């Protein structure tokens, strides 16, 4: 055993023999009880950063604890590989997004592989290949038929310069992103996952996640935004029925989640394109241009909420059902056509965004709930101005006194004697649109024929390839230009037709991998029957927050759109959840030519401990301020480097160690040299053990008779393995098992270890740390096992705790005052001669 410790010494051995032994290569075997750990599979886009060294070591420590515990662990990896970035580069530097994708994934596989992350590679998968996507254009035919995908027209922001589609977040005052030119908004035919047809399935079954974080379960609830309200409709004034057709001539239809507090109304909005408002805006230029300016606009969904509200009166007016009350229209721009009847109602005493609507127009306010003695203010909004739960009704005519449930149902009493209004169930969450106007996507399997129509591709047909001999120039999306593509015959009548050109969300790709990776290789359908009835559901996911909402609902959807098919047993894909969170830098920058920042790598800066210069030279440069690493300040620091410098243990440990999981992690030069120095220490730690007598039989049993000293030492090292194994299990923080093997070395260090019966217990302390430390740097304690012990260290498995090393010995000692019945005098005074152990008198 050589005296230093050595990563690139030891690391490839490790990995090789972790090879060979196939430890990783799981198959469904009935013997062993399955664990399927996953974590989220990457972007193949040139080289690894933080992130995933962070998420694909997190997950590597608790499957390799799993494993360390008898479970057959199954921890596959693969390569969501469709989408922009192939098509970014490709453009860039004139190369065919394929090649550039496998190329990636060949560079970022290399890197993976060096970390020595116990993957199962006979599983892996990568999304832009035929034999993966095939089955998702197959369920999407299947889909189709049932009509849970479906076409229809919606609305784009085409982009006239750049030529293609955009999303509202790349859309910039109305303008693209890239170009700077003006979008246009286009109705195309586009095709749609009816998700809303499982929209109370996916609300309901969250509450059977109770292993997940309260906030994603939160957040996905909002996203669906189920809601109990009511419908109402207000009759159109006589004076107000100029434009108007059909049942908007008679009523103004809108939703609302309060009907307790329709008393309260005091105007109504509607929606730009509602009829009420081209009705208004025939003769009256001012509403056109507020018209146009609400479809112009270009909002995302993130930011919908914190766009200021603005409207405009229209002149025509309602009549409200309940009190008779003649409210004006107006128009809105927070008011959405598509959601609901397009209509709203207003209440400004009990809705905050009612309130700041009226208070910037001087619209009237009506208390209609009262919150015990509560004073109210109709010019300063209250929390407790929005209370259901413990509000009753004033100024509501017979509903006063009501609490919230109560008056609800009445008012649904009332309106429905006079035809006016019934309750309704709503949904925030809308259809799933899939149609991308891309070039590098999964080609979605639809012929357009003139005489069938939409016709899906046959199962035989499947896949429909997409030619990876394409180099995208930015002049729209190749597949439109590609006749050798789209021009084929119609597989029901076999006349001319045309394929479809957009390709699908890669979304769709992320939306069920979970399942391919448990039959990557079966080619009879998405995944074997077999497979999935022995791994079931994931037991433990891993990835980033910012896939809280999105992808883990399209996962969801999936699971239940798959087990509907006869596909899949589970109706949930993820058991546990684990959501890391971001890591962090500084940034360093130089000032401009003409006012303004140069953002500089941090690898090629050095610092004194004050200021800072680039290496190369000697030019300082200015620190700034510490944020996400990314290309935007040019502060992304390469792991590849951090593992040329320490190793993969080292790296392995610091992102471990630096902060738990959720919290973000500050890249600390300090903090990786500690990290690189405690491994140094564990090293040295062995060796001198080793050095003074070698390897003994650790210690086992009775430990009456041991030391004091040594009775210690073993109740801080199976109180440690307790600690470490509830922070694997439990309570996965990770930061806080290593300082408890930590303080397990220190108190190895202050005890003498150096008798026959002190060297079996530092063979036991030894042994342990180095498997309870296993799942984070396990090359290093790898090679330290074999050294201490000839057997293998997954085959001698996780360390058991030892109850007896837990217990503490003291005496019974009686104790008498005046002859009837230091520390065992101070015992007895809170109950003066003692004899030692046995009796204690009190001379009273
Ligand atoms: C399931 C599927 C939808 C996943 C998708 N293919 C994906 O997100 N693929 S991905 O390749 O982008 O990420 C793969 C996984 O590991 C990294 C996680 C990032 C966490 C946030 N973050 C980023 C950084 C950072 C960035 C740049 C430089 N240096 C550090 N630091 N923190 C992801 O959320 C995911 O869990
Ligand atoms: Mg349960
Ligand atoms: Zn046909």
């Amino acid at each position: 055993m050589q005296e230093h410790y050595q990563p690139a010494a030891i690391e490839p051995a490790a990995q090789k023999k972790w090879d060979d032994a196939r430890i990783s290569n799981v198959s469904e075997d009935a013997s062993k009880p399955k664990y399927y750990c996953l974590s989220m599979f990457p972007y193949p886009s040139g080289k690894l950063h933080m992130g995933h060294v962070r998420n694909y070591t997190i997950g590597d420590v608790l499957s390799r604890f799993k494993l360390l515990n008898g479970f057959n662990v199954m921890q596959p990896m693969g390569w969501d590989a469709f989408g922009m970035p192939a098509e970014n580069a490709a453009m860039k530097n004139n190369v065919a997004p394929a090649a550039w994708t496998y190329d990636n994934i060949e560079y970022m596989k290399t890197q993976l592989k060096s970390l020595g992350f116990a993957v199962d590679w006979e599983r892996e998968v990568a999304t832009c290949k035929p034999e993966y996507y095939r089955w998702e254009q197959w369920l999407f035919t299947k889909l189709f038929e049932k009509g849970i995908v479906y076409r229809k027209n919606g609305t784009v922001n085409w982009d006239p310069v750049d030529q293609t589609v955009l999303a509202n977040e790349q859309v910039i005052d109305g303008r693209g992103w890239r170009s700077g030119a003006l979008i246009e908004k286009r109705e195309i035919p586009m095709y749609y996952f009816k998700i809303t047809d499982y929209a109370e399935e996916l609300l309901n079954d969250l509450d059977k996640l109770e292993h997940w974080p309260e906030q994603v379960k939160t957040m996905q609830r909002n996203w669906i935004g189920k809601s109990r309200g009511m419908t109402v409709r207000f009759a159109v004034s006589d004076d107000s029925k100029q434009g108007l057709e059909g049942d908007y001539a008679k009523f103004l239809q809108v939703y609302t989640t309060r009907p307790d507090t329709l008393m309260g109304a005091t105007y109504v909005a509607v929606a730009a394109e509602h009829p009420l408002a081209t009705a208004a805006a025939a003769d009256k230029p001012e509403l056109q241009a507020f018209i146009a300016e609400c479809k112009a606009g270009s909002v995302a969904e993130a930011d919908m909420a914190t766009m200021e509200k603005k409207g405009v009166p229209t002149g025509r007016y309602v009549v409200n059902p309940l009190n008779g009350d003649k409210l004006e229209v107006w128009i809105a721009n927070y008011v959405l056509w598509g959601y609901g009847d397009g209509a709203v109602m207003a209440v400004p005493a009990h809705d905050e965004r009612d309130f700041e609507f009226a208070a910037k127009y001087n619209l009237p306010k009506k208390q209609v709930i009262a919150v015990g003695d509560n004073a109210f203010d109709a010019n300063r909004w209250q929390e407790w101005y929005g209370d259901k739960e413990n509000g009753v009704l004033v100024n509501s005519g017979d509903l006063d006194g009501l609490d919230f449930q109560t008056a609800f149902d009445a008012v649904a009493a009332k309106l429905q004697s006079q035809g006016a209004g019934e309750p309704k169930t709503q949904y925030r969450l809308r259809d799933w649109g899939i149609s991308r106007q891309r070039y590098w996507g999964c080609p979605i399997p639809i012929v357009h024929c003139e005489k069938c129509g939409n016709v899906p591709v046959p199962a035989d047909q499947l896949p429909v390839v997409l030619p990876e001999n394409v180099v995208p120039d930015g002049m729209g999306s190749p597949l439109a230009k590609m006749p050798e593509f789209y021009e084929t015959s119609c597989p029901c009548c076999g006349g001319a037709a045309k394929r479809e050109t957009d390709t699908m969300d890669t979304f769709i790709e992320s939306s069920w991998y979970f399942f391919r990776y448990m039959s990557p290789k079966f080619s009879d359908g998405m995944v074997s029957a077999e497979s999935a009835k022995y791994w079931g559901a994931v037991d433990q996911y891993i990835g980033g927050i910012e896939h809280a909402i999105l992808h883990l609902l399209y996962a969801r959807f999936f699971t239940k759109l798959m087990r509907d098919e006869g596909l899949v047993n589970v109706d949930e894909p993820f058991e546990r959840l684990l959501t890391q969170g971001m890591v962090v830098c500084e940034t360093y920058y130089r000032e401009n030519d003409k006012g303004g920042k140069d953002w500089i790598n941090p690898a090629d800066v050095e610092l004194t401990p004050v200021s800072a210069v680039l290496k190369a030279d000697g030019l300082p440069v200015v620190i700034s301020g510490t944020e996400k690493m990314s290309k935007s300040k040019n502060n992304g620091v390469d792991p590849q480097e951090l593992i040329n410098a320490y190793g993969a243990d080292t790296a392995r440990l610091f992102m471990m160690f630096a902060a738990p999981p959720e919290q973000s992690l500050e890249w600390s030069d300090s903090g990786v040299e500690g990290a690189h120095r405690f491994l140094r220490r564990l090293w040295r730690t062995v060796y001198e053990y080793l050095k003074q007598g070698g390897a003994v039989k650790a210690f086992a049993g009775n430990q009456d008779g041991l030391s004091k000293e040594l009775k210690d030492l073993r109740h801080k090292l199976h109180s440690t393995t307790a600690k470490v194994s509830d922070d694997y299990g439990r309570r996965q923080q990770f930061n806080t098992a290593i300082a408890a093997v930590m303080e397990l070395l220190n108190q190895y260090d202050k005890t003498d270890t150096g008798s026959e019966q002190g060297r079996a217990v530092a063979q036991e302390v030894l042994e342990a740390a180095v498997r309870l430390l296993w799942p984070i740097v396990p090359h290093i304690c790898e090679t330290l096992w074999s050294e201490l012990n000839g057997a293998k260290l997954w085959e001698a498995g996780w360390p058991t705790v030892d109850e007896a090393a837990l217990v503490k010995s003291e005496i019974e000692v009686m104790v008498q005052v005046n002859g009837k019945l230091a520390d065992l005098e101070a015992a007895a005074l809170a109950n003066i001669i003692v004899v030692p152990g046995r009796l204690v008198n009190i001379v009273v």
